[PDB]
């Protein structure tokens, strides 16, 4: 079972099989949070506009610019807020940055695209392993063409973990993630020193950091099971 | 200072202050050979197109696609032919894939520009502290908008050769590559279970291995001082 891990997303790279996305500070924790808080589906936008789009139907709009919540939308990307949201039942359509350019990427030639995070990790890979029959490719959003080391450390637990579930030959990129791995042991550590973590602190939102690195506390994993316009759709696997 | 690591090269990505490019199989080790065999100049150019065009009498012309030598240079790529080529007081003009590209890429925006590899890592890193008044970044050329664990090794031993003459503020890049060194006691296995390394093998050039995981072996160091056409001009600090 090959396992790849790609750094940063690239619009020419393709996936043959399986990809888990992370942008575990935030997007994919708060997507793992929404499912565990029971809603019926995610509807990941390419843009805030396309997600103000469903601002009539019957949705609960959550999302971000600059990690702040829109003035317009019901909900910013706190996963702890996400968590507690009253979304039971309900479609929730997400807006953000760095997460969704990776998904709509990886969805382009992938056949299973998962959203993976710390919170969800082991369910996640277990997900991952039982759909994949020839490679599992884990992708990092970081942001803007470099790399992140909260994004990284989450792609080296989740190769860690599928290497304990069975054999698997790593390339670079994997290689790299279990070395951040290694070189963390504390999952509060590698995220905190993280530039997504400064970010976070530096719009008064640090409190999420704690949240995002819990380690397989939920066992929600949105999976990739439609389209409808420029929404992608996930729902609980 | 603030010590940076960029894991791959972006065409946005902007560099305020000085950039050690790696491309340590093979490119910036080859670079750094060339030096140490008494090459007046290295001429970096972003094509092999381009490249042909400097021949003249008394220039060699160096480079690869695939890591092969094109049929009408004089050199591939390799570091142990550069070393040993009758190129004293001689303009060497090299094209690779990864590495010379990245060059330009980082050209483009930095004040310094030097090409390191683990060959000459003591030299390089000491000048670029020396050069440097508010940051040192890496960029590591990678290989088609992938990550190369043998590029992130060489950037975590310049980045604690950084460390020791100085305070440094790293970032998620630069925390990744002292991972990546810390992972792997010898240079070797971090060089050889490289892609980089798989590729040499493919071809029949995986002697060149071994050269490329030298340690601080030679204290030529390709420093950028100007630009003819499509070439940088890269002379011996
Ligand atoms: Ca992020
Ligand atoms: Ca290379
Ligand atoms: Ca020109």
């Amino acid at each position: 079972m090959r396992l790849r891990v790609d750094v940063i997303p690239g619009e020419h790279l393709a996936y043959p099989d399986v990809v888990l996305v992370v942008d575990v500070i935030r997007a994919t924790t708060t997507a793992a949070a929404f499912l565990e808080a029971g809603a019926e589906a995610l509807y990941w936008t390419p843009s805030l506009e396309s997600a103000l789009a469903f601002k009539d139907e019957d949705v609960v709009l959550a999302g971000e610019t600059g990690g702040l919540k829109p003035p317009r939308f019901d909900l910013g990307n706190s996963p702890r807020e996400a968590l507690s949201a009253q979304v039971a039942g309900r479609v929730v359509v997400m807006s953000t940055t760095n997460g969704t350019k990776a998904a709509h990427a990886a969805a382009r030639t992938a056949k299973h695209v998962l959203l993976a995070s710390l919170y969800n990790a082991h369910a996640a890979a277990r997900l991952a392993r039982e759909l994949a029959t020839e490679e599992v490719a884990i992708l990092c959003a970081g942001k803007e063409g470099r790399a992140g080391l909260d994004d990284l450390y989450t792609a080296g637990v989740l190769a860690e973990y599928l290497g304990f579930l069975g054999e698997v030959e790593p390339e670079d990129g994997a290689r790299v993630a279990l070395a951040v791995k290694r070189a963390y042991p504390d999952p509060l550590e590698a995220l905190s020193l993280s530039a997504a973590a400064l970010a976070l602190k530096q719009v008064g939102l640090e409190a999420d950091v704690p949240f995002c690195a819990q380690v397989a506390k939920s066992a929600a994993v949105p999976v990739l099971r439609g389209r409808v316009g420029e929404a992608l759709i996930f729902k609980r696997a």
